[PDB]
């Protein structure tokens, strides 16, 4: 029925920074060649989207936001070969356009064609898919996941298995891949090894995942809100410490309780004057610490090299390192074969239009994830 | 024979911060188990023993310097077993006890024996074997290599090829292992790369080497001193940029060059400025710096930890990430198979009571390395 035309349909659209989403009638234009026109069945609110709000993560407004996200494929334009009509597919903020320098590395996963280091708010083609009362809506990260429909680059969609359930596997486009992936495909977390895990939000709740998956012997967690401890041991952390609760500096600490330091440190908080902890905590010799999470508007932080001189390893990356278009339809699979769960990040589900209740409960801290269904 | 007894002989002793060097009659006690003597034959002089006299690199006075040296084993105590007297010896800066968590690890090579760390300036059971006039002078490392005879902990020298010639395999007790290795087992250079080398001194050539060695493609030498040029580009560099030639900042003309950052970069300097110029000169999303340099009164550098999130790593090492008494005998082996070479390294040659014109050469830049022979 719909295919070729216009669709109209409610988004949650953002006109200015600090303000609230309005859900508002927009118009979304059938694909393009080498676009895909896909029906949102579930969308999460990440940090990331709530940044935009603040204007903290600088892209182009008005904007349709939302990341994080599964669907069903309702269209596609010329040229499209890797989905159908149909489908379920997960939308890829971190493209996989497979021929860039990037694309072509065997480590690397940030290709060249993403839209998160210097937003233009558009499709790949320079134009956008959106207007609001005849006036053009901007894209977010090529993805625009908080909209009944949206349009995405062929580069920007995986394809997933089609018994997949939407209202959980959406986590596998943000939030439970970023934290499992610093774990097993950054780090490569090793068997019997101590890990250390600062902060205990849903990505460091799947960076504990991943280390238990890898079969560490110790996973210890961080976090200054002990409310977190209980869901951070169910999902196999070993012990949980609170930096609050001692009087000397947790580096200081953890290096004591892992006789020397620890093999892994993961640094999973959007604060600056955590990361150095996390970094000095590691085993001065052949430790490695990797950086998850940062504050937005990101500022220097400071730090002696003789940290590194050493032998530590400090990196980061974005999406657990993943190539996304290859991972994402694996990471599929293995939920779908019960290798790890999702269910403990998931703390609360609310109706698409219910958009502005879902992010105050992400700003009071009380969620871990909330999933908005369509 | 003089086994078993104290040996009178000349070292360099250095009384006092900012002070030359005293050539001194000193009396080396015999070594007691698993200790080893070793009648020196040449040493280099480095960077850090220069630090040592600038009170910047923080060591017990007086003392008797010199870290990077090749000797042949003039006694042993009791219980050693990995040398003999008559053997072509290397003493190692870095130990290899072969039994903390350190040397156990796979990656790991700063074996927490060493004396860098915290420097004690004494043999392993905390005693000197030096005494000038009846007065203890500490060692250095537990090396001490500006004396023509020093006593050593077993787990710090390492038996070498009984042809190898000793005024050019000294190098390998320092700067060409810490520069060779920071390319092909810290960074592990690979073919058709782009490397940038921070620093042409002696380390930088070494490193330089290793890429070369490794199959780099391109070599990309920078140094404000364009008389180092040269010789960079002798032992492999396919270019070199002088940063006071440029007016925009040389990470900027670097990435560039290589069209959006280069494979490996390598900081081999003892300055801070410089460091994070190297470390985002290198690709985002798989680029690997190394830090192989650093400034003895090292304070904190400020970053920004979002050059690490897009991907990038960031790490160090000292000797070149080398377990050091496996290794060196294998370098010094590869070197009499023609492997590498060490005279384009070796710039001048003194007699070691010279030592104070050798530390001139050394503070004015006019050399690269200068060998002493006793
Ligand atoms: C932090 C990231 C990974 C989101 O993680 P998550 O959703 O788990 O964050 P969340 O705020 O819910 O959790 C953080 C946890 O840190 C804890 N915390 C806060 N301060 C401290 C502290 N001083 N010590 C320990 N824990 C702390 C909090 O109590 C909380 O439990 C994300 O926002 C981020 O910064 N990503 C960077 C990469 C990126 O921008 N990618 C683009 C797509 S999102
Ligand atoms: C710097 C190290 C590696 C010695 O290297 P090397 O002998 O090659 O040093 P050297 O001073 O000769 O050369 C450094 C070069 O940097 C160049 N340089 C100086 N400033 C700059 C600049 N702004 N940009 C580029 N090059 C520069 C100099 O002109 C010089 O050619 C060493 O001192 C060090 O810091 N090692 C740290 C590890 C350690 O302490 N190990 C213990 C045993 S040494
Ligand atoms: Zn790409
Ligand atoms: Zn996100
Ligand atoms: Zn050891
Ligand atoms: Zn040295």
């Amino acid at each position: 029925s719909t295919a070729g035309k216009v669709i109209k349909c409610k988004a949650a659209v953002l006109w200015e920074e600090k303000k609230p989403f309005s859900i508002e009638e927009v118009e979304v234009a059938p694909p393009k060649a080498h676009e895909v026109r896909i029906k949102m069945v579930a969308t999460g609110i990440c940090r990331s989207d709530d940044h935009v709000v603040s204007g903290t993560l600088v892209t182009p407004l008005p904007v349709i936001a939302g990341h994080e996200a599964a669907g069903i494929v309702e269209s596609i334009g010329e040229g499209v070969t890797t989905v159908r009509p149909g489908d379920k597919v997960i939308p890829l903020f971190t493209p996989q356009c497979g021929k860039c320098r990037v694309c072509k590395h065997p480590e690397g996963n940030f290709c060249l064609k993403n839209d998160l280091s210097m937003p233009r708010g558009t499709m790949q083609d320079g134009t956008s898919r959106f207007t609001c009362r005849g006036k053009p809506i901007h894209h977010f990260l090529g993805t625009s996941t908080f909209s009944q429909y949206t349009v995405v680059d062929e580069i920007s969609v995986a394809k997933i298995d089609a018994a997949s359930p939407l209202e959980k596997v959406c986590l596998i486009g943000c939030g439970f891949s970023t934290g499992y992936g610093s774990a097993v495909k950054v780090a490569k977390v090793t068997q019997g090894s101590t890990c250390a895990v600062f902060g205990l939000g849903g990505v460091g709740l799947s960076v504990i995942m991943g280390c238990k998956a890898a079969g560490a012997a110790r996973i210890i967690g961080v976090d200054i809100n002990k409310d977190k401890f209980a869901k951070a041991k169910e999902v196999g952390a070993t012990e949980c410490v609170n930096p609050q609760d001692y009087k000397k500096p947790i580096q200081e600490v953890l290096t004591e309780m892992s006789n020397g330091g620890v093999d892994f440190s993961f640094h999973v908080i959007g604060r600056l004057d955590t990361m150095v902890t996390a970094l000095s905590c590691c085993q001065e010799a052949y430790g490695v610490s990797v950086i998850v999470g940062v504050p937005p508007d990101s500022q220097n932080l400071s730090m002696n090299p003789m940290l590194l001189l050493s032998g530590r390893t400090w990196k980061g990356a974005i999406f657990g390192g993943f190539k996304s278009k290859d991972s994402v339809p694996k990471l599929v699979a293995d939920f779908m074969a019960k290798k790890f769960a999702l269910d403990p990040l998931i703390t609360h589900v609310l109706p698409f239009e219910k958009i502005n209740e879902g992010f105050d409960l992400l700003r009071s801290g009380e969620s871990i994830r909330t999933i908005l269904t369509f």
